[PDB]
């Protein structure tokens, strides 16, 4: 059954008890605060909902998955990234970049102003981290997400330029492999998610790595602010 | 003579030169930077100064201290943590308690924003966290100190509903000594310090146990944002 939430508990029902259809809805209602979404992404829930509704939750099943080694990367853009154009850094701008994802009208409805302002303040809390993409001095693209330890929750990707996303995930998945990095959750499967490389899992076996990724960890630096790739 | 700290390098003077009365005043000046802060805890240092003042360090003879164990705790307290109304957790929102207790209109004056961005750096590095407590979706309490291997250097604590910060605290010194944490610094003994069970030894004692503690460790997750308690 559909969970009202309210201002009274911040915790979630369990996820088995997501329906069928709409695959995931779990819950809605409360409120978008720092303290209840980190209790939500820990249980393997998440926000997700259009202008003008109330806040819905989602934890489908199957679940989208990204192994880092499984990302897939081209001949053609192999052949761009050794001569690329583009820089990449990590936190530097995350308002500019969720904003891009946000202004994005294909993709970025479910990106409104309270879903903004709520992910900076994860990101200004130090749970949510995203990655720049740029030409110039001019931010070209870039994605952002949750981390849990070793697991990668992404919340979305933008680009202005031509394989700006793909630089940012290509870079993002080498350095988050080397330093230990296990798992990216793409929540749902679609063309854009599996053009990426990314694949369904029974949500019990994500709700198990989640368990088990959200403890193990990275090095003490690695969500610092810095350059993760430069020409 | 107050040593003049100088910006080129990072380096304190022996603490036992420090002045006896205003106690522990033994140097100015410098900056407060990650690995300035970082060698100031390793020798017993801390710093501490009103707005529109020069960086003061200080190393308090005696030196405040409390044992996880001896935290006291009445009756009225345990029948009310028995039945707690409160959510207690680790590194959900730094930012958060820090300013709680920057905004503390009684004994946060000194919590200055050059302090506060100072320690959001060493959260961000890793060595200093922070104890949630949250009241529904309320954060009404909580703690922050900076980690130093089985010891824990408060810094401070702040409360806005009874019982608050001692839930805080309660909760933190079961998981601390479940761990091996051996020791939490006080720095200085004032009344809520010193009916929690907080104590007074010599500095040269607590200097012992500093470099001592700074080389035991504790589990390498054991400060992975979390849930301790839930009501
Ligand atoms: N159904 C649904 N729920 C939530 N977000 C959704 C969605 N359909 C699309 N989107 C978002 C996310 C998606 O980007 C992604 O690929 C992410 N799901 C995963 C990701 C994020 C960041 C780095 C790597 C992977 C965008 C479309 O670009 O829209
Ligand atoms: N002289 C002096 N030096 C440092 N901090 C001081 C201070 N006078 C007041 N305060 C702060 C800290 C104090 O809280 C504490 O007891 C901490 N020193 C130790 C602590 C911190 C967090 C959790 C557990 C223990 C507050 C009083 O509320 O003001």
């Amino acid at each position: 059954r559909l969970v009202q939430l309210s201002r009274h508990s911040i915790a979630f029902p369990s996820p088995e008890g997501a329906l069928r259809e709409p695959n995931g809805l779990l819950a809605l209602g409360g409120d978008l605060s720092p303290a209840r979404l980190l209790m939500a992404y820990q249980r393997g829930i998440f926000p997700w909902f259009s202008p003008g509704d109330p806040i819905l939750w989602w934890s489908p099943d199957p679940r989208a998955v990204l192994w880092p080694e499984s990302l897939h990367i081209s001949r053609s853009m192999k052949r761009f990234h050794k001569r690329s154009p583009y820089r990449v850094t990590m936190n530097y701008a995350f308002g500019q970049v969720i904003e891009g994802c946000a202004s994005d009208r294909e993709e970025g409805t479910w990106i409104t102003r309270g879903v903004v302002e709520a992910y900076h303040r994860l990101h200004e809390l130090g749970h949510a981290h995203s990655i720049e993409v740029w030409r110039e001095d001019e931010l070209v693209g870039g994605m952002y997400g949750v981390a849990q330890g070793t697991l990668f929750c992404g919340e979305s990707m933008f680009s202005r330029m031509e394989n700006a996303s793909k630089t940012a995930l290509l870079v993002f998945c080498e350095e988050f492999i080397g330093h230990g990095g296990k798992l990216i959750d793409c929540q749902v499967l679609n063309d854009h998610t599996a053009s990426l490389g990314a694949c369904e899992i029974p949500r019990r076996d994500y709700l198990n790595y989640l368990n088990q990724m959200r403890l193990g960890r990275l090095p003490n630096n690695f969500w610092v602010p810095r350059c993760l790739f430069s020409p």
